[PDB]
């Protein structure tokens, strides 16, 4: 049952018993193995038709409980059983329960720490937790978010951070946060089909026109936040233009390039996921790190459905684009990536490229091992987007499961 | 909707289900539980040398799938020939135990099994093999020969053709016809009494196993190694490849000159020789296959991975590149100009060669293909994704389903 894990690098052989404690079941079986799936429908986080199972919340919950106590050493202690049965007392008459802010803390980071395609997790340790549960309209989650951002960009010494909004309740709709980042550039379908600015974000763009935005006509233009309170209508929210820092793109050799005009911004804040903690679900939980330059440079500006500017700059730089086997491909994406760590340590804005960024995750690998005897990681998530096998987690073999807390995916609220 | 893998291609936003999956009889090493998908080396179509002949049922059983799926194919299924062949197999293993396929049975599986690799990138030739039928070979010296000429076919002067030679099955009471080398043609790996490598690190053991037979080890960089090929009960035998029959590419760069001082060479012939070919339960344990390169394979894991080669720091230093931090992509920038220069001398030499755009794009159209005609394609991600720029490739964006379909090329215990 335990798996026999290999480094083919260093030869080096461990044993995964991690893997023992997962409770949630995976995409794959004996008969074929879907881990390149990028969703699930079965992993997915269904609605509230009404509470779950009160005894399958509560054993959930346990578990949850029993992961606190051990965190600070005093498990077993009193602390621990009457707060067991302050959980079990508190499901048996309300169908759910309620977390305090240091288990909510610990939950929190646990979340992080546990998500397998995180290749950043050798920082799962500093992450500030802001308690926003004290939640009550789309305009209270507008403040805190913009406390977030201020909190987070630090002048572009970024610092990791995640805001909790209320929890999810049965027979009451959820809090959201329509956005998939926190910052993120429009996509306006331009009437021949083409698409000026982010292709990603074309359904999210029309959805903010329809709930009233009056929008831009640029490649960048910052979107605008819709926010939803239980049962209510999103409220459309512009994000300050101080708040939000950017980079403008510029290479280190190349003059020409910055006249390409590109731009990225400096917070990278996923708020479309659903946080899991002992059985509790919140819809709106935004967390923000930083950028690896891979995630720009190559995944945001160069995938076909996305900017897609790989030809522009291998014409810039005159390459033979006539044919694949000149690798204009290569050169151009090796450059842009170059351009981006240039750009963002010339603008003193937070940074890691995916050769020290893998390197880190090697080290945490092996704290976890000892730590917990093994780390739940996503190989097709954790190697970079480019230069796969010129980084060492390439060649290590991993082992992927769901462990709880986590980071789950969320239907779209619209 | 359908009972079957959803499959999504994120780049053009088109869906799929894979119905080929219900088909698969074997089972990998991945439960609901955990994903070992980057496992290697999962002990699944692993092999183990079963003493005796497999029972008379499962391989019955197993007998009776492939012949279903031969006469599938030339579309006579329910024929009067081919209930007459299910019971010709059925007797056959009832009074001897096992069976043996007609050639053109062996043709179709053999083609299967190729088709059937889910780590196989350049799949979209399946259809184009050249099967060498060599189950009458009786001797090491015999299997020589026969190998000798598949690596004249297929070489054939720098044009490449797809092939493999099919030694005789594995036998109740009779030893297996094995080859030793990974691959027909490889580097030799000398271990300095520094600790260091010399040659090809990954061929260590395989190098002292042809002294420990009678080798005579040169002290290069790239020494094709000999052959040890065995026979029946035998001990293996040595074997030397005439020079002239291993077909080589000096390394030279298209606007680096000094690229060609560095001495770099790869051979033009990739021979996998050491996987077993399972058709129907029969073993052939001796069946190399060899195709031709994708630059990759050459220039980033060969030449590139730090247990192998591991040049990119001698190119970066060359390049003048600061090998010192990690933000000046020194080791993208290197590996860059270290495929385009196998690339360039291969195309120079003329020489098959496939650079990773052009083979990928190339297995989606292959994917296409599949599903038309088997409603799915097993494909192993991991090892379809090439080993640098990955996402710039169409099959980054194209999710997919693994697992394991008979005919198929299994790995097996090295015979030592
Ligand atoms: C410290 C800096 C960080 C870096 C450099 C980093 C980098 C990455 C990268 C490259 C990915 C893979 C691609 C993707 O899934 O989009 C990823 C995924 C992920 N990271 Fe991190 N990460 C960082 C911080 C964080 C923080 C603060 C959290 C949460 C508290 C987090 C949670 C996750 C999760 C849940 C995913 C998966 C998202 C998905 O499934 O789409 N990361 N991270
Ligand atoms: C025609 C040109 C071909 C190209 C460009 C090609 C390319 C590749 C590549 C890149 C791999 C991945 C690396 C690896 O797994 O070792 C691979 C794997 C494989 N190919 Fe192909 N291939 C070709 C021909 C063939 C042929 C002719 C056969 C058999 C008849 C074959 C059988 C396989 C098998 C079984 C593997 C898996 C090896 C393993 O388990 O590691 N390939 N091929
Ligand atoms: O840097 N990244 O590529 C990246 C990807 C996905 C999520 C995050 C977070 Br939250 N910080 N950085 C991230
Ligand atoms: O070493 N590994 O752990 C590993 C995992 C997945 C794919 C590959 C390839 Br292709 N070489 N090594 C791999
Ligand atoms: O080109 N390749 O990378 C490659 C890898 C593994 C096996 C083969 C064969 Br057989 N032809 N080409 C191959
Ligand atoms: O699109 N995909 O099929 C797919 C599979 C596995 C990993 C990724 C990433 Br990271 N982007 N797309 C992926
Ligand atoms: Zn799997």
């Amino acid at each position: 049952k335990f798996p026999r894990v290999k480094n083919w690098e260093l030869g080096s052989i461990t044993y995964d018993t991690l893997c023992a404690q997962s409770q949630q079941d995976g995409p794959c079986t004996p008969r074929r193995c879907l881990g390149s799936l990028v969703l699930p429908r079965k992993l997915q986080t269904r609605p509230s038709p009404g509470p779950p199972p009160a005894e399958q919340l509560l054993s959930q919950a346990r578990d949850f409980i029993n992961q606190y106590y051990s965190s600070i050493k005093r498990s077993g202690s009193q602390a621990h059983e009457e707060r067991l049965q302050e959980v079990e007392a508190e499901v048996a008459s309300t169908g759910t329960y309620h977390l305090r802010e240091s288990e909510l803390v610990f939950g929190a980071k646990q979340a992080w720490r546990n998500a397998p395609r995180c290749v950043g997790r050798i920082q799962w340790g500093k992450l500030q937790v802001f308690d926003a549960r004290d939640c009550s309209s789309a305009q209270e989650m507008f403040t805190y978010i913009c406390n977030h951002i201020k909190y987070a960009t630090n002048r572009g010494n970024l610092r990791s951070a995640i805001t909790v909004f209320p929890q999810r309740a049965p027979g009451r709709g959820d809090f959201r946060i329509w956005n998939s980042q926190l910052v993120r550039y429009a996509g306006y379908r331009q009437q021949d089909g083409s698409v000026r600015g982010d292709p990603a974000n074309v359904e999210i763009t029309e959805l903010c026109i329809q709930h009233g935005w009056t929008p831009g006509n640029g490649r960048f233009d910052v979107l605008p936040l819709l926010l939803q309170a239980p049962d209510e209508a999103p409220e459309l929210f512009v994000l300050p233009p101080e708040l939000v820092l950017e980079v403008p793109l510029e290479h280190p050799t190349l003059e020409w390039f910055a006249a390409l005009g590109l731009r990225w911004y400096a917070l990278p804040a996923v708020s479309n996921m659903l946080l899991e903690i002992g059985g509790l679900e919140f819809s709106a939980a935004p967390f923000s790190g930083w950028y690896m330059s891979t995630e720009i440079g190559t995944r945001n500006l160069c995938d076909p459905h996305r900017y897609n500017i790989l030809e522009d700059v291998a014409v810039c730089m005159d390459l033979d684009t006539r044919t694949t086997s000149s690798l204009w491909k290569d050169k151009a994406a090796v450059e842009i990536n170059l351009a981006v760590l240039h750009s963002f340590q010339l603008a003193k804005v937070t940074i890691v490229d995916h050769h020290a960024a893998t390197v880190s995750f090697m080290k945490h690998l092996d704290n976890e091992q000892k730590a917990r005897g093994g780390c739940p990681a996503d190989w097709a998530w954790i190697v970079p987007p480019i230069s796969g096998s010129l980084t060492p987690v390439f060649h290590q073999e991993m082992v992927n499961y769901i462990l709880s807390p986590a980071f789950r995916y969320q239907p779209d609220p619209w």
